[PDB]
Parts: structure tokens; sequence; C-alpha cells
């Protein structure tokens, strides 16, 4: 099957899914490849082609450094790129139902990876199940990451910052101009993403140039006000300069520095990216979103607080054990291959790793609020507190604060707490319900009976998929038929949220109230 787009015809491929068919268009280009003089610049519009573009395989993933912390371990390597790395990577994917829909709602996935890694071609982002089961169209795109996507000398168009965010935006634009030709509804577009993808979605809610390019938004385990998600303009400059020094590209004319960095080979840039920070952490974001005066007109805490964002519905949520995955990437006494019982001294050293530039008093205050136990003899006490510290600070409390602030301006918001640990999880049990492991439920992988998930997991994915699709189509994440628990709107008064698990979906109130009053009220003062 062949589709005529505004820039030329593209050929897809038929996929067998669940005794039906999905048409997949894998690797459609949506911008001029950002090479040569175009490196670090905003994405340029694509010149029309006259042939038939063969969109039958995922395209190159963008240049990025690979996680090598556990070679051979599927738990970490499933997140690594699975196509060739290349600067020529501005491509997107489309899954459409077969038979071709008339006016399907469109879901646009933006992957995470700390703005330094990720790719749309990961197995857990395969949108063919969503298209088969709910008859939505799933779009996903690759966007530039790391220095190549977020290097910033702000106000200077040779490297203005936020390029990877403009990559995303130009793909959103592509959907507006072309998706009706695939049977999609440009007026019914929901962005969803996880971690830096969710942070990206929250910044699209804030960017005026994205407001006309989507309807609704879903934020999984991330939002821009998370402490790792926005690079200050001070650091962005100190980091651009450091990378210049590492690469032998220090000049005086700022533009001349970028010209120098433009002649460097991609691997030279990538290898020096790591050491541009003085004190890195497992959650470090070397080159990330900045206030550029283009995509972001002001500091986003200010825009959020004062109601300067797209008025629409949002679905936001977090996982029960967001923080535990990151403890094996640096915290002493931790290991995925043992139960990681750490001492009080190890917990204190762990705070130094995760809060490097924080004062002594600030680290003590973290310790004070997370080490008054129900049982002081519980030998896992400090292991779980450090996971809770990292998860509350970096994910849960920023998600809740975003949802509170956003809803205060009249919009319906829906908050979830995901507490099911995948039965096939290759990580150890002490890490519980890890960051990133709701994604496969959202994308409906457990609906495939051949893939040795439990039956209760098939049902949970089925209900989750229906709720996501109803949110995108109707602004309302209900499952209205199988006598499901009604998902109430999150209000700033009562702060109700829905728990997602295989046993009982409960409605609860005021998630992590005590912990988040420490993080969002006390801790920013330190
Ligand atoms: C596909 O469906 C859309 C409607 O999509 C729905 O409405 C959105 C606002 C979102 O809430 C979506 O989640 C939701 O599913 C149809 O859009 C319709 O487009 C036509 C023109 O393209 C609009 O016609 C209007 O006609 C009046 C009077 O003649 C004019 O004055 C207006 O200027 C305007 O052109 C129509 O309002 C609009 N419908 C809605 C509800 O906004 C779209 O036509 C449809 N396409 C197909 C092929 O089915
Ligand atoms: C801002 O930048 C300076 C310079 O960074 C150093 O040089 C870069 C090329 C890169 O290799 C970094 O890792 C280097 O640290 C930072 O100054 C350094 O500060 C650390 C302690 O914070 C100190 O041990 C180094 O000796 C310093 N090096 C130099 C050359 O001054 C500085 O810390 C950065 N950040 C801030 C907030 O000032
Ligand atoms: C859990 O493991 C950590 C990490 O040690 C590594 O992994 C082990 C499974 C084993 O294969 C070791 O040989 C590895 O080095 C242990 O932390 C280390 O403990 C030693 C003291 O024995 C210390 O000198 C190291 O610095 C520690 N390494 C780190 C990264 O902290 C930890 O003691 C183990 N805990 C339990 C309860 O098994
Ligand atoms: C979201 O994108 N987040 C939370 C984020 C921030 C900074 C770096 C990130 C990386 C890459 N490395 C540092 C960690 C890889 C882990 C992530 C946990 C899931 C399973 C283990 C692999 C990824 N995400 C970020
Ligand atoms: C584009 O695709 C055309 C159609 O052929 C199909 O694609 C190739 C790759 C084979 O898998 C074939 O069995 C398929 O039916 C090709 O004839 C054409 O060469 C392709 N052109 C380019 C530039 O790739
Ligand atoms: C809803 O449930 C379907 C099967 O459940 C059966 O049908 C419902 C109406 C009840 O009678 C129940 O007791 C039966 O076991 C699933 O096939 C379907 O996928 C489910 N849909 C969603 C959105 O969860
Ligand atoms: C960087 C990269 O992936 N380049 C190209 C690859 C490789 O050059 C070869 O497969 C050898 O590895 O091959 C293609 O031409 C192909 O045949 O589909 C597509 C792709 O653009
Ligand atoms: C730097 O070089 C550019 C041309 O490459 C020039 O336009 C500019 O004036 C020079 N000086 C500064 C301060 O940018």
């Amino acid at each position: 099957i062949i589709i005529a787009t505004k820039n030329g015809k593209v050929r897809g491929m038929q996929l067998t899914v669940f005794g039906g068919t999905v048409t997949a268009f894998l690797g459609i280009p949506y911008a001029q490849p950002p090479l040569g003089r175009l490196r670090f610049k905003k994405p340029q519009s694509l010149t029309k082609w006259s042939d038939i573009w063969n969109a039958t395989k995922y395209a190159n993933s963008c240049c990025q450094n690979i996680d090598q912390s556990f070679p051979g371990f599927h738990g970490s390597e499933m997140w690594n790129p699975n196509t060739d790395l290349s600067e020529d990577c501005l491509y997107l994917n489309v899954w459409i139902p077969a038979p071709k829909p008339k006016n399907a709602t469109v879901l646009i996935w933006i992957y995470g990876g700390g703005f330094q890694t990720g790719t749309s071609s990961l197995h857990v982002y395969d949108g063919k199940f969503l298209a088969r089961v709910e008859r939505v169209i799933v779009v996903s795109m690759n966007y530039r990451v790391g220095a190549l996507g977020f290097l910033a000398l702000p106000g200077n168009p040779e490297a203005p910052g936020n390029m990877g965010l403009f990559d995303q935006q130009l793909a959103l634009q592509w959907v507006q101009k072309n998706i009706a030709a695939f049977g999609g509804n440009p007026k019914s577009v929901t962005l969803f993403g996880e971690s830096a993808g969710a942070a990206s979605v929250s910044l699209h809610l804030l960017s005026p140039g994205s407001h006309s390019l989507f309807t609704r938004a879903i934020l999984q385990s991330g939002s821009f006000n998370a402490p790792w998600a926005v690079t200050s303009l001070y650091e962005a400059r100190n980091r651009t300069l450091n990378l210049a020094k590492l690469t032998g590209c220090s000049r005086e004319n700022e533009t001349e520095i970028i010209k120098c960095l433009r002649n460097k080979d991609p691997q030279e840039i990538l290898l020096n990216e790591a050491f541009v920070v003085p004190y890195g952490t497992p959650l470090s974001v070397n080159f990330g979103p900045t206030v550029d005066g283009d995509f972001l007109t002001d500091m986003p805490d200010i825009l959020l607080e004062l109601g300067q964002f797209k008025k629409t519905q949002i679905l936001v949520g977090v996982n029960k054990d967001e923080g535990t995955a990151f403890l094996v990437y640096g915290a002493p006494g931790f290991s995925k291959d043992n139960n990681s019982i750490i001492t009080r001294k190890e917990f204190q050293e762990g705070l130094k790793i995760f809060f490097p530039g924080v004062s002594e008093f600030g680290k003590e205050s973290i310790l004070f609020h997370y080490t008054d136990w129900v049982d002081d003899q519980r030998p896992e006490n400090y292991r779980e507190a450090l996971g809770d510290v990292v998860g509350d600070y970096n994910f849960i409390c920023p998600a809740l604060e975003f949802t509170k602030k956003f809803s205060e301006w009249g919009n319906n918001a829906f908050f979830y707490y995901f507490e099911h640990r995948s039965s096939k999880l290759p990580w150890p049990e002490w890490m519980g319900v890890m960051h990133g492991y709701e994604i496969e439920f959202v994308f409906g992988l457990p609906l495939e009976r051949r893939d040795q998930y439990t039956k209760a997991e098939e049902i949970l994915s089925r209900s989750i998929v229906k709720r996501w699709a109803n949110f995108a189509k109707y602004g309302n994440p209900q499952e209205t038929q199988n006598q499901s628990t009604s998902w109430p709107v999150f209000k700033s008064t009562e702060q109700k949220y829905l728990t997602l698990n295989t046993e009982s979906t409960r409605i609860m109130t005021k998630l992590r109230a005590q912990q988040c009053r420490f993080w969002t009220s006390f801790f920013p003062k330190v």
C-alpha cells in the first residue's frame, strides 16, 4: 500500500497482528538531515522528492553514547539503540489500522533517555498493537539527543539550543500536514512520552509554536519541573565551553567555536560529552532543554505558575519504585546481582552521589526526613530509603506539583500510580516497580499471548490501553464497559489518583504527601 504525502509518495508494509493487519510506515524522513553546516542548527524543511520512498525498515537512530554498565544484560541493553547510529536520523514512523481508518485519533510517542539517548525503534515502543486493538494511528519520531541535539549558546542560531525539541516540533508539524492522507485526524492528536519524552511533552504544552500541533498530552514518569529536566543557561554556557576545550575548539568568536565543532567527527563530540559536567550523577543531563527565547520564551517554572500554557486535558503518572533503577549506576553498596543491603554510612555516601552540589545541611535534612523508621532493625531500611529519596525527588513530587499547578487553571487532569512489576522483569526484586517498565503495558505487549506474560498482565495491559485510547479520543481515561473503577479528575484540593495494578484499581488521595512537602517546600531553599 502506497500513500501520497505533501513531499512525495511513501511505501509501507503489511504486518500480521492478532489475526488482523496493521500497515506500518517505518522511517519516513521529516527534515533535511542535519549534517555539515546544519549540525547544531534547527531542523530545516524537507525538499520534495519525486520517487517512492520505501518506508519498510526503521531508520538510523541519532548519535548517542551507549549504556555499557551491564554488557549482555537485557535489562539495560533493551534501551540501547537497535539501528545504526547516524547524524542522518530525522525520521518518523506511522502505524495505521487495516482497513485504513476514516478519521482515527493520532497518538504521537516521544521517547525518553535523559535527552542524551533513546530511539523510536525500540521493541517496547512498537505501535502496531495500539493500532490493531484500538484503531488509533501511532506516530513516533527520532529527535537529536546529547550535544548534537541540545548544545546551547543562546541567542546564536548556529547553536541556539533545544534543536531536538524543534526536531520533535517539526514532526508534530509533519503529522498536521500529512496524517489525513493516512486516515488520521490532525484535530485529534495526543502526545505521550516517558521520562525525557514526558518532560518534552510538558514543554510542548508550554511552547506557543506547539500549541496548534496537538490536542491533549500524556506524561509518564516525567515533567519539565523535574530537577534533571532543564539545563540552566549558566551551565549550558559552562558546558558548551568545556566541550569546546575538550575538543580543541576554544575560540573567542562564539560562532567560530561552533564552526570548529562542526568539523569534528560525531564520535569525538560524543566521547567528550560525558566529562563536560564537574560532578555527574546517574541522572545527569549534560545537554538538555534551555530557555532559548524561541521554543521556551521564559523560565518554565514561571510559565507554569502563571498559567502560560495550552489549556487542555492531561494524563500524568509515576511508578511505585522510580528511583531504584538509578542506584545501581553509582550508589555504593548497590548491585543488581545482590540484595543491596546498605548501611547508614553507605546511604549517606549515596546522598553525596545523587546530590553532589548540595550543602552538608541539605544532605542531613534529606537523611533526617527519610530515616525515622517504623522499625529501625529492618536491614533493608536504608536501601529502600535511598530509592525513595531518588524517586520522590526526581519523579513523583515534580509530577504531582506539575499536575497541581496545571489543574489549578481549570483543566481536567488525571493522575495514576503504577504499582505492577512485570512478571518477566530481568532486574532484581528489590528494585520493585521500576522506572520505565509501565511502557510495555501502555504499548500492549502483554496482549501478545506468545510472550509469556501472565493472564492478569494481559488484562491489565488491556485495561490500560483502553484508558489511554479513550483519553486520546475523548479526553476521559475511563474503561466504561468491564465495570472498571471510575478514574476521577485530579483536583488541587482532594488530589485523587488511580492505582494501576493487577489486583485492585483503587482511588487514593494525596500521594506521598509528607515526602513531597519536604521536597517541594523545604528542599528548594537549600
Ligand atoms: C474528522 O473529524 C474532525 C472532527 O474531529 C473532532 O473535533 C476536534 C475539535 C477534536 O475534539 C477531535 O478529538 C474530534 O474527534 C472533522 O473536523 C471538521 O472539519 C470540518 C472542516 O474540515 C469543519 O467544518 C466546519 O464547517 C463550518 C460550517 O460549514 C465552518 O464554518 C467551519 O469553518 C468549519 O470548516 C468541522 O467543524 C470540523 N468538526 C469539528 C467537530 O471540529 C473532520 O471533518 C473529519 N474528517 C473526516 C474525513 O471525517
Ligand atoms: C565551570 O567550568 C569550570 C571548568 O571545568 C573544567 O574544565 C572542563 C574542560 C571539564 O573538563 C571539567 O570537567 C573541568 O572541571 C569548572 O572548574 C572546575 O571545577 C572543579 C570543581 O568543581 C575543579 O576540580 C576543577 O579543577 C576546575 N577546573 C577548572 C579548569 O577550573 C567549574 O566547576 C564549572 N562549574 C561551576 C559551577 O563553576
Ligand atoms: C553487593 O555487591 C556490591 C558490588 O560488588 C560487586 O558485586 C558483587 C555482587 C561481587 O561480585 C563483587 O565482587 C563486586 O565487586 C558490594 O559492594 C562492594 O563491597 C566491597 C567490600 O566487599 C567494597 O570494597 C566495594 O567497594 C563495593 N562496591 C561497590 C560498588 O560499592 C556489596 O558489598 C554487595 N552487598 C551484598 C549485600 O551482597
Ligand atoms: C528519563 O529520560 N530519565 C529519568 C533520565 C534522565 C537522565 C539520564 C537517563 C538515562 C540513561 N542512563 C543514565 C540510565 C539508563 C537506565 C535507566 C532506567 C531504566 C532501566 C535501566 C537503564 C535513561 N533515562 C534517563
Ligand atoms: C522500493 O521498493 C520497490 C518494491 O519492491 C519491494 O521492496 C524491495 C526492497 C523488495 O523487498 C521487494 O521484494 C518488494 O516488493 C523496489 O522494487 C525498489 O527497488 C525499491 N527502491 C528503493 C530505492 O529502495
Ligand atoms: C473486557 O472483558 C472481555 C472479556 O471479559 C468477558 O466479557 C465481559 C463483558 C464480562 O462478562 C466478563 O465477565 C467476561 O469474562 C475482554 O475480552 C476485553 O478485552 C475486555 N476489555 C477491556 C477494555 O478491558
Ligand atoms: C548508516 C546506515 O544504516 N546506512 C544504510 C545501510 C548500510 O550502509 C548497510 O546495510 C551496510 O551496513 O544500508 C541501507 O542502504 C540498505 O541497504 O537498506 C540503508 C541505510 O541507510
Ligand atoms: C564572528 O564571525 C562571523 C562570521 O563567521 C562574523 O559575522 C561576526 O561578526 C564575528 N564576530 C562576532 C563577535 O560574532
